[PDB]
């Protein structure tokens, strides 16, 4: 029989004879009077088997993508006959019937200002494997375009993705706009920057229709099936409503229960250094920017941290095999991890040897001094105490009250730079790297129909950007700044943060203000030197880009600012010479007080 062959090819992921079997079944008009039967019947049966096996955890994500590719080739062979049948019937009967076999239509988009779509692509493929008609809209999607896509495609669900905290404001804007046209379509929320608490507190109240946060792609199928089943729709919505009300009440009680120090008191208990006895800062080999136009990708292959790459494919090894290279020894996901790693190495070799990917970056150093909570940068030949700063990076100090038994100070990034009045020269660095050509390769793979290769190339581009950042930080410590000239740590120690100094990035918990990237881009001329541009929400395009600041102090360390009070917001607005509303917008996730 041909149905068994179709199901076996779908489940196992064999495109070798899928065209032949599909054509053979199509020619068997006895079983299938219309080609819709080959879709509604044997083909979606294998897709459903794959989807439920993935939901149960027996089959892993890469095999799901293989099955999706096989199904895509099958439907691609079938769609000319679908078009022929529809064109014939439009003239024979004058009408087009409801021939939809999918469970529902879902508009899937990444909100404006965000350029990350690996998770959105994975979610779309997973949903498509469960007979959902996924409508992927891309990145930096305007809200009006999402609403128009939902209206034109008679969509049933809308999904929003976002990776940076400025995307949360866009998501809330989309929710309230959906409310403004009185749309009743359920709205799912996903992304690395999203959380269950933020959705119920901020996103959920703005929309009357269901708004559900989804942690991963596996839960997305369950949520969509429950939302599209009328026997479970209202009860699931009510349960979501009660749990979100409970979490909102708990959130407000907590917010009443937190204590914060006064800003002056927090400053008085900040981190201190003995600059009169600590070793003096090491002057960099140059003051200004050194631009890299075409970095050696082969040097970046051995600097790649593969654990986030295996986290992309959801191949999470159990203890003690939870990380590379021990993941290959795991009983369950060892074979799939090995297959994915081999494919990644093959594609990396092909792209590097063909010059299909280019890495560009810039690193700069300037004299820097500290004035309370700010780091001021000066010219090369200018005396810091008698010259105007050419740039300033404003820091945020931890304000949340700590445990009485705790003795840790209240950290700020300016604590790692020598104060101006101390009479000690100090310097600060910054960098920005990227991997160029991932977008075109992903588009080419998606046009062919290989979503697996597109996801692989996106993950490899991100890995290459991270490896470039790590290697450049290694060079800065030993060669360009030479404050750690005796460093000889291996890449394993590099991934363990065992070296001197730190490289905080804007938007991270050390300094969660994304507007710090504008100063770097204006100072180091990053967009003109390397081609990396900031979007409207201060995200780096291409998405395979990493930036940050270089702190060479021995005592410097990574810290989380946490929640801050109103007074720190007012002081930050006064220092930055911007309105309080802008500070609250760019520091919304770290506000310890309500704003509405
Ligand atoms: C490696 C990594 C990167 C990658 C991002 C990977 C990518 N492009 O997908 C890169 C190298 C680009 C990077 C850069 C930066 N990152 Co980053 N990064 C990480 C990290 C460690 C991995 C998370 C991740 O992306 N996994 C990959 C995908 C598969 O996971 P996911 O997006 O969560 O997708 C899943 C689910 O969320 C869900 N899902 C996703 N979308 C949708 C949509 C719908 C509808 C549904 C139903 C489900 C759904 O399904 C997916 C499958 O599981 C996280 C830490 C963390 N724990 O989240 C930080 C994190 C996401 N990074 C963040 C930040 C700070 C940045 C930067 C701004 C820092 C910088 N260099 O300036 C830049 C971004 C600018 C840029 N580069 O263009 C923040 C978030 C923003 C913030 N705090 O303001 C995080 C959370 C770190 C942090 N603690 O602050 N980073």
């Amino acid at each position: 029989p041909v149905e068994e062959r179709l199901e076996y090819a779908l489940v196992k992921g064999i495109e070798k004879h899928i065209i032949e079997d599909t054509e053979e079944a199509r020619l068997n008009q006895k079983k299938y009077p219309r080609p819709l039967n080959i879709i509604e019947g044997p083909l979606m049966n294998g897709m459903k088997i794959v989807g439920d096996l993935f939901g149960a955890g027996k089959m892993f994500l890469p095999q799901v993508i293989k099955s999706a590719r096989v199904m895509k080739k099958a439907v691609g062979h079938l769609i000319p006959f679908m078009e022929k049948e529809r064109e014939e019937t439009r003239v024979l009967n004058g009408t087009v019937e409801e021939e939809d076999p999918y469970q529902g239509t879902i508009v899937l988009a990444t909100v404006k200002g965000d350029v990350h779509d690996i998770g959105k692509n994975i979610v779309g493929v997973v949903l498509g494997c469960n007979n959902f008609r996924v409508i992927d809209l891309g990145v930096m999607t305007p809200c009006d375009k999402i609403l128009k896509a939902a209206l034109d495609h008679k969509a049933d669900i809308i999904g929003l993705s976002g990776l940076i905290t400025p995307s949360l404001d866009e998501m809330i804007f989309v929710a309230k706009e959906m409310e403004r046209l009185a749309i009743r379509i359920p709205l799912l929320i996903g992304g690395a920057t999203t959380s269950k608490t933020h959705t119920a507190v901020k996103i959920a109240p703005r929309y009357s229709a269901p708004v559900i946060h989804v942690l991963d792609a596996s839960k997305s199928v369950v949520v969509c099936s429950q939302l599209l089943d009328e026997n479970l729709k209202d009860e699931y919505f009510e349960e979501i409503m009660e749990e979100y009300e409970d979490i909102r009440q708990d959130h407000y009680e907590s917010l009443k229960e937190r204590r914060y120090l006064p800003l002056s008191q927090a400053r008085k208990s900040g981190f201190q250094m003995d600059w009169l006895s600590e070793p003096h800062p090491v002057k960099p080999t140059f003051i200004g920017t050194q631009v890299f136009e075409d970095y050696d990708l082969q040097k970046l292959v051995d600097y790649i941290d593969w654990k986030p790459f295996f986290d992309v494919w959801q191949l999470r090894g159990k203890y003690p095999n939870r990380g590379f290279p021990k993941i290959f020894n795991d009983k369950t996901v060892g074979g799939e991890a090995r297959k994915v790693y081999d494919d990644a190495h093959n594609m990396l070799n092909t792209l590097i040897s063909q010059k299909k990917l280019r890495a560009r970056g810039v690193v700069g150093f300037w004299p820097a001094q500290s004035i309370q909570d700010d780091i001021h940068l000066y010219a090369e030949a200018a005396v810091p105490q008698a010259a105007e700063p050419i740039a300033t990076f404003y820091g945020l100090r931890q304000q949340a009250e700590k445990d009485s038994a705790s003795t840790e100070p209240y950290y700020c990034l300016s604590d790692f730079i020598a104060p101006l009045h101390s009479g000690i020269r100090d310097y600060l660095g910054l960098f920005a790297v990227a991997c160029f050509g991932v977008e075109e390769l992903s588009k080419a793979y998606e046009d062919d129909g290989d979503d697996y290769s597109s996801i692989m190339v996106k993950a490899l581009g991100d890995r290459l950007a991270e490896a470039f950042a790590e290697e450049l930080h290694e060079r800065v410590r030993r060669e360009l700044w030479a404050y750690c000239g005796s460093e000889q740590l291996d890449v394993a120690d590099l991934r363990r943060l065992r070296y001197k100094g730190i490289r905080p990035a804007p938007g991270y918990p050390s300094q969660p203000d994304h507007t710090e990237k504008l100063t770097m881009w204006r100072l180091a001329d990053i967009e003109q030197s390397t081609g990396i541009r900031l979007t409207e929400s201060l995200a780096m395009a291409p998405a395979s880009a990493v930036s940050g600041l270089y702190f060479s102090n021995l005592k410097s360390k990574y810290f989380a600012v946490g929640k801050i009070s109103k007074d720190q917001v007012e002081d930050y607005a006064l220092r930055k010479n911007i309105s309080v509303a802008e500070v609250e917008k760019w520091l919304g996730p770290i506000l310890g007080y309500d704003t509405d």
